[PDB]
């Protein structure tokens, strides 16, 4: 701690600015040693700096020696009788008036105002005495809320504050020094405020251990460049480069790289794309449909001819047998945690009785049957075990009873046990209709006397059995919609197959499903979720099919039978008017369907990619130029005998639509093919297998970092010599690319940058030649001036390091790993390896030997003969010497070198070791116990920056993911925020800003409308080809602030340090990758497997495996964070593209505009270039080529999927054409299908609502939306959850979505249920709203009827408004609301989520009155047993109940849930009418007068919907202080030292807030549906005048000085917000120039007389005054309500204040001849002062002495009579030449 005071003494000696006024306290503090002394002196020093700065900023000389105002005046030459001793903190005199001052710091509005009021009273209590010497006092007060002074660099400031706070925390000293009050005040005084800066400057509190390495790096990145060229040499450089490039290209020495599109050649190249196994050139539709319906066993089963033998049994599905009830009962009671045989015999005899009564053949499959737990039960072993068990039972009895009696007696015990066990909570027994006659007299014999017959089915995993199909091949037709529901039922069976638990021939499982009267059984043999074999069976044939599907990946087909049909129908409807296409429409109507079914039968990644890659082809077919390497990118791979059929289908369809016979409609065909391409979303975005996916990522990551040749395996925490050597070497190499003036010429697709072009770019930026005029008038401010960390809490994972000693581990223990690998492989082998030609053929011997080795003589030679001799010996040695140390439990995690943790856990752990218990950034990485002290050029002292690898799913390919630890994320946030703030300055980016994207859309539309050229660009390998070194090398040569060179130099060093920190990172290799590589090495060492590939990433591992060390971490120079350094990369891209456009415009005579986000980009050409395209094609082509080459020279490549055209534009997947519009009808549907989760069923609803709302606004017709909502409701019903009207509304129209919101739709549904009751309610609500908008009652219902029992609220409201209340046969309606007292208890993939939801909503999940646990069935029973309540079900399924109010009481148990419907309807309707407009409360007028017409399906029509914060904040701080201070001040505010005591109020808004605490840029619709809908019948000037009236009102209560701190301290003020140059400058009178010249520049000084066209100004009542003279004035207009608020707030306690103020206002507004006729007085006084207006009336009217006009009268004062006289024609009394009468007699 001594070091603390030492270093802070050094700081305060050094960085304190020279001023003899600080010398005294400087010394007095720089000498003490006792802590308390240091605390006192230091705090006094800080307060001294504060008061000095304040007195400077106000203009009052500093009272230094702490004189007394008595002395201050008497040594100034005046007489003072006697005063109370006061000490001022500054003062000034001006003639006969005086100015004092006092300042302090408080950081809490509660403990703020106290000092304020205390000081004000301390000053007035002296003014009262001063008044008798003819001297005016003006009590100024100032209230700064932060110790951030001005004579001190702020980082020194907090470095002092925190060390003081720490030293002060001596427990014994703190206790035996003071009490808790001042202790608590001080600790919250050193609060570690976020300050006014970034937080990177704090780097100056560490040791700068930079060395020659950093010097070398900087000098190298700064050597050959020249960032000084004038604006005249750049053009010369460019023109010479262009000349050389053009000339050297014409001779055919550089490659073309761009073709011109010829449609026939494109179609040819697409046709024979796979021409090595698709041996054909043109296929026929008939053979296609032929072999389609027979390809795969699933497809074969779908279309076959089943269900023809259907007689009465097709109708015998409802006449249920007792076996069903008994099985359901057994399954329900089983969950209530030998007996299996009891269940078998029970169900068996139940089926026996059912067969003797009606011969129902159900639940029987050949010679087996399903008993309880989805298990298929055989026959013979059941009877065998039952006989042996009854024999053992009777034997143990005899060691007379016959087995029959034993069996008939062993039922009742368990039956009663079950009937009692279920009766723990709720459900009765009388609902499960189970006839007790099951126990027949001759039970045991009749069970022993029952055999059956049939066929025994069995799964087939061998082939040659799936070629003799029982039924006929093709029976169904495509036009119908029959196959879809077959698919639905089959998929439902598959998903349900995941339900079975472990449950622990021999074993099997079965799941039945019905199909058009028939019944089938899907059987399998292993639980859990993983690919396996299934088999379909029936009780008439056997093994219809067998296949190898996967449980999940089959969700999107459930219950979606009509959705897909309507999809295909409305898709075909697009192209049906092309005459040339008519005679083949039927053909099309087939193909589409087929494709869809295929993509839903077998989902697979390869089909997804194949379908996706078609969008680029169709985009190219319409363009003008394209990249020559395009086609080769669309030829990835294909494997099985299904995808080829898909390729042929899509080829036929493409040739059919795009054939060279058509001219009619290109737009519709474009839209059709594009929507076909977007069908890829229907499949899944998950992964087939995880491990084999976790290797392709590593391959992606490692390969480009070997061709460059820079890899450093296993770096250490302290950098050695060789690493730094090669680092500088590679940094030197990177900057040595060349081209176009050389021998070998340019080489494309190689990472690096050329010095010439880099110097050109930097020098071009440093001339202002890249700035638009609107950007050059606004000088670039330094980004250091502006930080919650909760943003970092976004659920992401965080790595946690691992320590063994004072050091941390960064290596995989080699010897420990091979033991784990060998144990794992013997584990996987010993349970499977005995299933081949065993007994020493070639390989069983070796695995058996080395497996017996680990589990606790010829074979030796037979193994070691092949040279695998010494390796085996050393392996045995190491494994036997490592196993002694211990298991599979210890080494399982020791070899692991890291582990993961959630995001909030680590944040809490870190917060527990600091002083500020909040979330600040600069506080968390710089001042804490675990914070570094010194830093080199390779990171801080605690080690270098570390990341870890993972992958991320996506549609199409996959993305990489780097995960760091806490410190790395901290240090990264700073760079990110710096570059983001810097990039906001310039125009063109679209990554974060919105309005830029809007402008991009507008420009795209405008460009397309005129057939101008457009260029759609996407860059390839944006991640692994950038590097932090490039951003560093381009930063050192940049100069933002050209005026001053003193801080930019200071700022850039920090960022150089941080980028250099990033440059030396360390990326960890995952675990499974290492383990798999080790296994493969061990296997291939002896010779066991294929040994064919040996790819580039295996020898890398092997060359280190066979020499000991294992690769653990990898460092290099050639990779930025893939998804880390976004903002900086975006900045670089923006600069680069602007420069390239500048160059191109310099060469030719055109002009280009650009828009970019991070790597996607769109470029719009101009008139001259479009014209040139048609004159000289060669010139245009060579311009494009030059653009390619130039862009390559700056490390920015171009992907072969970029296009140039005149027909279509594209940017961020938002296409555009001329006239028409392009909806992505398939993407949104596929999104909405599989988008359910496991939450409260009242949240899935709102999620689906948001999705459908977003989809309607793009072109999907509402019919599909209704169908989708109905599908979701059916999905809910399948889980047996009662539907209430507050879930969804499957009846919407277009005006419901365009105008209304969720509440409106629900209100509309309720209206639809029960009309003729809502009528009177709307009628009452009309008048209620009309009376509330003027504030008539405004108090009662919000406190009683919105609070008390709403049993008679409506009655009171209707009688209060005088309208007939609702009739009695209305208040019976209700709706069963579960979760009435507490919410429901609910504590990876999509299917698992659905299954979990189903299982959750089947157990105890409702909270009782206080605390219980009940089912849902039990509540059904309870509500059903009462015989007076009648439910009501709608056509869609919505339930609602009717309960009579006579029985509303007496039975308060079950009735505790039901709620009355009309009450909720009224509440919702009122709240909505508040939120939306008032037009809602009209009546629903529907239109139906229309004649049918030809509705062109491609005809759209845009639409826009029909839509003061200061007042909200005012009301919050005025009404709810506790909630306000903790939720608005820390969020974004500092307004503790701000006044608001004169501001208008609103009653409507007030009661709205009281209730609330009590209780979409366009639309694109079809005009075919804007015709069929419903209808419903029927600031800034404010802010400026608010400020003006605030000032005017305060001017009369007292006197206050006019300065930059007095005015800005108020609340109504335009504090440099979004305000133009002249907005309210007319409404400022004598105050216009000051705000601009002083406040709106950042200048803190008082206002002088030279500020109206050396004494400061004084604001008096209305007019401005100097020392005893008035210069000017100002007076806005007043209202009745404003005067009411005035006399409210001023006339509360005192009276003479109100009298004087009113008299003065009347006087000074009369002598200007202003008019008072706009308002009243007497009624105003009464309405304002409801009890004492008379005496104040007399007082004011006696003060004045004249006449005053008002709202329809005029009064005056009399003196002969001491009363007031009204001017009136009926009076007689004389008063100032006017007739008058009295007021009140
Ligand atoms: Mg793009
Ligand atoms: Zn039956």
């Amino acid at each position: 701690m001594e070091d603390d005071m030492a270093c802070v003494k050094d700081l305060v000696s050094k960085y304190l600015a020279d001023n003899e006024r600080l010398s005294r306290q400087k010394l007095a503090f720089l000498v003490q040693t006792e802590p308390r002394m240091l605390l006192m002196e230091g705090l006094k020093l800080l307060s001294l700096c504060i008061e000095i700065d304040s007195c400077n900023a106000n203009g009052c000389e500093h009272n230094s020696e702490d004189k007394s105002v008595e002395r201050i005046l008497h040594d100034h030459g005046i007489l003072t009788p006697s005063l109370c001793f006061v000490v001022p903190d500054g003062y000034k005199l001006t003639g006969n008036v005086l100015i004092l001052l006092e300042c302090f710091v408080r950081s809490s509005p509660a403990n703020f105002e106290q000092k304020y009021i205390e000081d004000f009273k301390k000053l007035e209590q002296l003014k009262e005495d001063l008044k008798s010497v003819d001297i005016n006092l003006i009590p100024l007060i100032d209230g700064r809320t932060s110790f951030y002074n001005e004579q001190i660099p702020d980082w020194v400031n907090d470095k002092l504050r925190d060390t003081l706070f720490s030293l002060l925390r001596y427990a014994q000293e703190s206790n035996s020094l003071f009490e808790e009050s001042e202790y608590s005040r001080l600790c919250e005084s050193l609060s570690m405020t976020s300050g006014r800066l970034s937080g990177v400057e704090s780097l100056n509190v560490l040791l700068d251990n930079r060395s020659s390495h950093y010097e070398e790096i900087i000098a190298s990145c700064h050597q050959g460049i020249n960032n000084k060229l004038t604006a005249h040499e750049v053009k010369l450089q460019i023109e010479e480069e262009y000349q050389v490039f053009r000339n050297r290209l014409r001779k055919g020495e550089i490659t073309g790289q761009f073709l011109k599109v010829d449609k026939s050649r494109l179609l040819n190249d697409f046709n024979n794309l796979y021409v090595d196994e698709v041996t054909a050139t043109k296929d026929n539709i008939e053979h296609l449909i032929y072999q389609f319906k027979r390809a795969s066993p699933i497809l074969r089963f779908l279309y076959a001819n089943i269900g023809e033998g259907n007689g009465e049994e097709r109708h015998h599905t409802i006449k249920e047998c007792q076996m069903q009830y008994w099985r359901s009962f057994l399954n329900k009671v089983k969950s209530l945690r030998k007996l299996l045989l009891i269940f078998d015999a029970l169900i068996l005899l139940a089926s026996i009785h059912d067969q003797t009564r009606h011969k129902c053949s159900k639940g029987w499959l050949g010679s087996c049957f399903i008993s309880v737990n989805d298990r298929l039960v055989s026959l013979e072993s059941t009877k065998r075990d039952l006989e042996k068990w009854v024999g053992r039972r009777q034997q143990s009895e005899r060691s007379p009873p016959d087995k029959n009696q034993i069996l008939i007696s062993m039922f009742q015990k368990t039956i009663l046990k079950a009937t009692a066990a279920l009766k723990d909570v709720g459900i009765s027994v009388e609902h499960y209709k189970i006839n007790m006659e099951v126990i027949c007299p001759d039970s045991y014999d009749l069970i022993l006397n029952f055999d059956v017959s049939g066929v025994v089915p069995t799964i087939s995993y061998q082939r040659t059995e799936d070629e003799k199909f029982p039924f006929i091949m093709g029976g169904v037709e495509l036009l119908e919609s029959t196959d879809l529901e077959r698919l639905s039922s089959l998929s439902l069976a598959l998903v349900n197959s995941m339900k079975t638990s472990s449950t622990v021939c021999k074993e099997a499982y079965c799941q039945e499903f019905l199909l058009s009267g028939a019944e089938f059984q899907l059987i399998y043999q292993k639980t859990g979720e993983c690919s396996k074999c299934y088999a379909i069976n029936d009780n008439r044939v056997g093994e219809i099919c067998s296949f190898y599907a996967d449980p999940k990946r089959y969700f999107p087909a459930i219950f979606s039978a009509e959705v897909l049909q309507t999809t295909v129908s409305t898709m075909i409807s697009w192209v049906k008017d092309c005459s040339e296409l008519e005679e083949q429409l039927c053909n099309i109507n087939s193909l589409t369907k087929m494709i869809l079914v295929l993509i839903l039968a077998h989902p697979s990644k390869r089909s997804q990619k194949l379908l996706q890659n078609l969008r680029y082809f169709i985009m190219a077919y319409v363009s003008d130029y394209h990249h020559k390497d395009l086609i080769d990118k669309l030829r990835e791979e294909l494997i099985t005998d299904v995808e080829f059929l898909l390729y042929r289908l899509v080829r036929a369809l493409v040739n059919l639509i795009l054939s060279e016979d058509v001219k009619s409609m290109m737009t519709n065909r474009f839209k059709f093919i594009l929507n076909i391409s977007y069908m890829c979303h229907f499949i899944t975005k998950e992964t087939p297998d995880r491990l084999t996916d976790q290797i392709k990522c590593f391959e992606k990551f490692l390969e480009p970092k070997l061709e460059f040749g820079h890899v450093s395996i296993n770096p250490a925490d302290v950098a050695t010599e060789e690493e730094l050597d090669d680092m500088v070497y590679n940094a030197k190499k990177f900057l040595s690319k060349e081209g176009c003036t050389s021998i070998k010429g340019p080489d494309y697709k190689k990472p690096g940058v050329s010095k010439r072009f880099l110097s050109l770019l930097t020098s071009s930026f440093n001339n202002g030649s890249l700035f638009k005029e609107s950007e050059v008038k606004r000088e670039i401010k330094d980004p250091l001036v502006t930080a919650t960390a909760l943003d970092l809490a976004s659920n992401k994972s965080v790595v946690v390091n691992k320590y063994t000693d004072g050091s941390r581990v960064l290596n995989y223990d080699f010897n420990k790993l091979t033991a784990l690998a060998v144990s794992q492989l013997t584990e996987v082998f010993s349970r499977k390896g005995k299933h081949l030609l065993n007994k020493q053929d070639y390989d069983y011997k070796v695995q058996q030997a080395m497996s017996n080795l680990v589990l606790g003589a010829d074979l030796d030679e037979i193994l070691l003969d092949g040279g695998a001799s010494v390796y085996f010996d050393q392996l045995k040695e190491t494994v036997e010497r490592i196993i002694d140390q211990y298991d599979m439990g210890r080494l399982s995690d020791d070899v692991r070198i890291s582990e993961r943790e959630s995001n909030s856990e680590a944040l809490s752990k870190a917060l527990s070791l600091t002083n500020c218990t909040t979330a600040m950034l600069k506080n968390l990485c710089f001042y804490s116990q675990e914070s570094p002290q010194s830093y080199s050029s390779t990171g801080p002292d605690t080690g270098r920056l570390k990341f870890s690898l993972s992958y991320k799913e996506q549609v199409g390919g996959n993305r990489e993911l780097y995960i760091g630890d806490l410190r790395t994320k901290m240090f990264t946030r700073l760079i990110e925020d710096y570059f983001e703030a810097l990039s906001l300055q310039l125009s063109g980016s679209c990554l974060n800003n919105e309005r830029e994207f809007e402008n991009a859309i507008l420009s795209m539309k405008l460009n397309v409308s005129l057939a101008h050229v457009s260029y759609s660009m996407d860059h390839s390998k944006w991640g692994p080809m950038m590097c932090p070194f490039l951003f560093l090398a381009t930063l050192q040569n940049l100069i933002f602030l050209s005026k001053d060179l003193q801080a930019d130099i200071k700022g850039r060093d920090y960022l150089s340090t941080l980028l250099t920190w990033h440059m030396h990172k360390m990326v960890e290799i995952p675990f499974n990758v290492v383990s798999a590589m080790m296994k493969s090495f061990i296997k291939a060492q002896l010779g066991l497997k294929k040994k064919t590939t040996q790819s580039i990433t295996e020898d890398f591992f092997y060359s280190n495996f066979q020499i000991g060390v294992v690769p653990s971490h990898v460092s290099s120079i050639l990779d930025m964070g893939q998804g880390i350094l976004h903002n900086t990369s975006d900045f670089y891209a923006l600069i680069s593209e602007r420069f390239i456009n500048y160059a191109i415009s310099c060469i030719c005579g055109g002009t280009i505009d650009a828009y970019t986000s991070s790597d996607d980009q769109i470029s719009l050409f101009d008139q001259v270039l479009t014209e040139l395209m048609q004159r000289d094609p060669e010139e245009f082509k060579t311009l494009i080529e030059f653009h390619y080459y130039m862009s390559d020279q700056l490390n920015k490549f171009v992907s072969p999927k970029s296009v140039i055209g005149r027909f279509v534009a594209e940017f961020k997947s938002r296409f555009y054409v001329w006239g028409d519009e392009v909806p992505l009808l398939t993407k949104f549907v596929a999104a909405a299908l599989h988008n359910i989760k496991c939450k409260e069923p009242h949240q899935l609803a709102e999620t689906i609502d948001t999705i459908i709302d977003q989809s309607v606004a793009n072109g999907v017709p509402v019919h599909l939306c209704n169908l989708i909502q109905k599908r979701t409701l059916s999905l809910l019903q399948y889980a047996r959850y009662p539907i209430d009207p507050f879930l969804l509304n499957c009846e919407t129209d277009v005006r419901d979505w365009v105008d209304g919101n969720r509440s409106y739709r629900i209100m509309r549904q309720i209206e639809r249920l029960i009309p003729d009751a809502c009528g009177r309610i709307r009628s009452m609500l009309r008048k209620l709203y009309n009376k509330l908008k003027t504030g008539q009652l405004h108090e009662e219902f919000t406190t009683n009827y919105l609070s008390s029992e709403h049993l008679s609220s409506l009655s009171n409201l209707c009688e209060l408004l005088g309208v007939e209340p609702p009739s009695e046969s209305d208040l019976e309606f209700s709706w069963l609301n579960l979760a009435a007292h507490h919410p429901l208890r609910m504590v990876s993939s999509i299917a698992s989520g659905f299954v979990g939801l189903c299982r959750t909503l089947g157990s105890k999940c409702v909270r009782g009155p206080n605390k219980e646990s009940l089912y849902i069935k039990s509540i059904q029973s309870l509500i059903s047993d009462i015989q007076g309540i009648e439910p009501l079900i709608d056509s869609h399924g919505v339930q609602y109940w009717r309960v009579p109010l006579n029985i509303r009481d007496g039975n308060e148990g079950v009735i505790s849930y039901f709620r009355p419907l009309l009450w909720d309807y009224m509440c919702i309707s009122l709240s909505t009418a508040i939120e939306l407009g008032a037009w809602v409360l009209g009546e629903p007028k529907k239109v139906r007068v229309l004649e049918f017409f030809k509705h062109n399906p491609c005809d759209y029509f845009p639409l826009k919907p029909a839509a003061g914060l200061n007042h909200i904040i005012h009301s919050l701080r005025r009404l709810y202080p506790s909630v306000f201070e903790k939720h608005i001040l820390p969020f974004m505010s500092d307004l503790a030292s701000t006044k608001m005591k004169w501001s208008p109020r609103i009653k409507f808004l007030d009661l709205c807030v009281a209730l609330d605490v009590n209780c979409e840029e366009h639309y694109i619709v079809l005009s075919s549906e804007l015709r069929l809908s419903h209808t419903r019948t029927h600031s800034t000037s404010d802010a400026v005048d608010n400020f003006m009236r605030q000032i005017y009102f305060e001017s009369y209560v007292r006197s206050f000085v006019a300065t930059t701190r007095t005015l800005g301290s108020f609340t109504w003020f335009p504090h440099k917000t979004s305000v133009p140059e002249g907005e309210g400058l007319q409404r400022l009178g004598p105050f216009s120039s000051f705000v601009e010249k002083a406040i709106h520049k950042g200048i803190e000084r008082p206002m002088f007389k030279h500020d109206l066209m050396p004494v400061p100004l004084v604001v008096h009542r209305g007019g401005l005054w100097e020392c005893d003279k008035k210069l000017a004035s100002f007076t806005p207009v007043v209202q009745d309500q404003d005067l009411e608020m005035f006399v409210k707030e001023v006339g509360d306690s005192s009276l003479d204040l109100l009298i004087g103020a009113l008299s003065a206002m009347i006087l000074d507004r009369l002598k200007l001849r202003m008019q008072w006729s706009e308002v009243d007085i007497v009624s105003m006084l009464k309405a304002a002062m409801p009890s004492n207006s008379v005496k104040v009336l007399n007082a004011v009217l006696e003060a004045v002495d004249d006449w005053v006009d008002f709202k329809g009268y005029a009064l005056c004062y009399s003196k002969s009579r001491k009363k007031v006289m009204v001017h009136s024609s009926g009076g007689k009394l004389r008063l100032k030449g006017r007739t008058c009468e009295e007021l009140v007699k």
